[PDB]
RNA sequence: GGGGUAUCGCCAAGCGGUAAGGCACCGGAUUCUGAUUCCGGCCCGAGGUUCGAAUCCUCGUACCCCAGCCA
């Protein structure tokens, strides 16, 4: 699987510019990982292992205020669950606070940084606009000695938040807004989840990232398009300090998925306002969310592989994702039987009850063996599989016609019974005793009512009603009210041996898995990962 | 103003020499899952250089990103 980045790497390896590849995944611990991060993970860890190099996991913990320890734990969990391993110990940008501080001092001594006292509002007014250039701060020309003294003052906590900041001295007229004296350090009297209260000054992203990459020996730092302008500051910092290597940044387009949101702020909001059970709600585009929904690490790696790596903005269709999980489960998931919308079907022609039929664990893979499924007179079938009268297109069960039960005989509808609402409460039928192993075209699933197992089924759907929910003025007001719908049904007996993690394919229905969060020893709960491809 | 992008369902190969593949959708074969499997259907605009242009050049047009003491 190739892309413009792997081609850049091949070239460097050929020209001799590098003899090894070292990448990194640098997530900020301010939320859980989503399918978007997965693309970055596959790209970075995938390149490393393919080129026999290294890939680091570095928490970019530069803003204590919006970060929490809870997130570092789940992020590590998901990277591992995805099947990737990082080189060495988990790293943290905060592991470099002392070096970063020393580098700030180097820039100050070269006259390439200074302490600015412009207020947070003033800095915006002096910055200029997209069409107009900015103007130099009145403090831009302080002497080295004065900046040194003032920066130590900031570190010591002598300045209140927003009363001072260390800025790089570049060019207020640069067409690159990011190069208009970017803030390097800002004051925050906030406790840090790694360094506690040792620091009241914290380095900004642009100053931190490139130096962190450099120190770790990163050869190619891969990020998304929104940082293309930043690459100039990334290079400016490395070009102006004393450091032996200069990692190069290459940007690719972020993944966007139809009918869902990918921004951490929006996903957080959904969780905070309780519109979803939690970061791992089965309807969330998060890694943990997809996991609980029934997606396999393998399907996700396949997905990331299929969508490619380019510099083109894109929004992949949900159909693309679902395809990957179907392909995965259609080859490894054992087949079973279950009815989501139950309706009794009495075979009056059946003598009492008691029988056991052999059902394959996979209609295309005998190697998976076969189970022992029971068959009786009173069974359960899905209401959708029966109709009093229907076109020739309806291949299911109809009064006059006869159907075939999955891996069983061939029954024939006879009479029906309804309640005081017209709802069929029971379907009476009869069968052909000799059909174990006319032209009855049609097959439906079923669950012997005697050996039946009460089971709760959770059917999920798109979280939002529109393709691009993030583009709506209020993405919340566009949430799909039917994203989750609980159903009570019955499944064959061999489904009580289901363990959270195992994926079954309820024939004619789709792929499901046990939901440990709701599944009780009494009543099991199955999440529908995805429906089966359905089209007459 | 600067940075990027465009192979017309959604992605995406291509790097001067007969325009891949995946998803989606549409046909047909197999089928005791309306599944699966297997066949088949499917170069932003205008010029210019060139024997030859999706690939190079010029000028456009459309879209995305940048005016946090966020990342
Ligand atoms: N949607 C995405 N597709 C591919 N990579 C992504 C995506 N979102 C974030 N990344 C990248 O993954 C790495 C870690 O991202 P980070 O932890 O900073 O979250 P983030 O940038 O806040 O994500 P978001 O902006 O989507 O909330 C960075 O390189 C980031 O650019």
């Amino acid at each position: 699987p190739t892309n413009f980045i792997r081609q850049i790497i091949d070239e460097d390896l050929a020209s001799g510019k590098h003899t090894t590849v070292h990448t990194r995944f640098p997530p900020e611990p301010n939320g859980y990982l989503h399918i978007g991060h997965a693309k970055s993970i596959c790209l970075n860890f995938g390149i490393a292992q393919d080129y026999k190099g290294q890939c680091n996991l570095r928490f970019d913990d530069t803003n204590p205020v919006k970060e929490d320890i809870e997130y570092v734990e789940s992020i590590k969990n998901d990277v591992e669950w995805l099947g990737f391993h990082w080189s060495g110990n988990v790293r943290y940008s905060s592991d470099y606070f002392d070096q970063l501080h020393a580098y700030a001092i180097e820039l100050i001594n070269k006259g390439l940084a200074y302490v600015d006292e412009l207020t947070p509002e003033q800095i915006r007014e002096y910055r200029g606009t997209l069409t107009q250039p900015g103007k130099n701060s009145p403090y831009r020309d302080r002497s080295v000695e004065e900046n040194l003294a003032l920066f130590e003052k900031m570190r010591a906590g002598g300045f209140e938040e927003g009363k001072a900041c260390l800025r790089a001295k570049i060019d207020m007229a640069s067409p690159f807004i990011v190069m208009r004296d970017p803030v390097l350090y800002r004051i925050k009297f906030a406790e840090h989840h790694q360094t506690g209260n040792k620091w009241c000054i914290y380095p900004m992203y642009d100053f931190t990232h490139c130096i962190s990459d450099a120190l770790e020996g990163i050869t190619h730092s891969l990020c998304t398009l929104e940082f293309q302008d930043n690459r100039r500051l990334y290079d400016w910092v490395l070009d102006n300090i004393t450091i032996p290597v200069h990692p190069r940044q290459y940007e690719f387009s972020r993944l966007n998925l139809e009918y869902t949101v990918m921004s951490k702020r929006k996903l957080n909001l959904l969780v905070t306002d309780k519109h979803v059970e939690g970061w791992d709600d089965p309807r969330m585009p998060t890694i943990s969310g997809l996991r609980r929904r029934g997606y396999t690490a393998a399907s996700i790696r396949e997905f990331c592989k299929r969508i490619g790596v380019t510099k083109q903005d894109n929004t992949i269709e949900m159909a693309s994702l679902e395809s990957c999980i179907r392909e995965d489960l259609n080859e490894n998931a054992p087949r079973a039987m279950a009815v989501i919308d139950p309706v009794k079907l009495v075979i009056e022609n059946y003598q009492g009850e008691g029988e056991m039929v052999t059902m394959p664990n996979h209609p295309n893979k005998p190697e998976m063996g076969s189970r022992q499924v029971p068959f009786s007179g009173e069974i359960w079938i899905d209401r959708a599989d029966f109709r009093e009268e229907a076109n020739k297109q309806y291949k299911r069960l109809v009064l006059g016609k006869e159907v075939r039960l999955r891996n069983a005989y061939v029954i024939k509808a006879e009479r029906v019974e309804k309640d005081a609402e017209g709802n069929i409460t029971t379907i009476f039928c009869t069968y052909d005793a000799d059909t174990l192993s006319r032209k009855v075209k049609g097959v439906i699933h079923w669950v012997s009512a005697a050996h039946a197992l009460p089971v709760e089924i959770r059917l999920y759907d798109r979280l939002f009603s529109v393709p691009n929910p993030g583009a709506a003025d209020d993405f919340l007001s566009v949430i799909n009210p039917e994203s989750l719908v609980i159903k009570q049904g019955f499944a064959e007996p061999s489904l009580k041996d289901a363990v959270a993690g195992k994926a079954f394919q309820f024939e004619r229905e789709g792929y499901f898995c046990l939901d440990s969060r709701h599944s009780t020893a009494e009543k099991p709960v199955f999440n529908r990962t995805v429906g089966l491809r359905d089209t007459w």
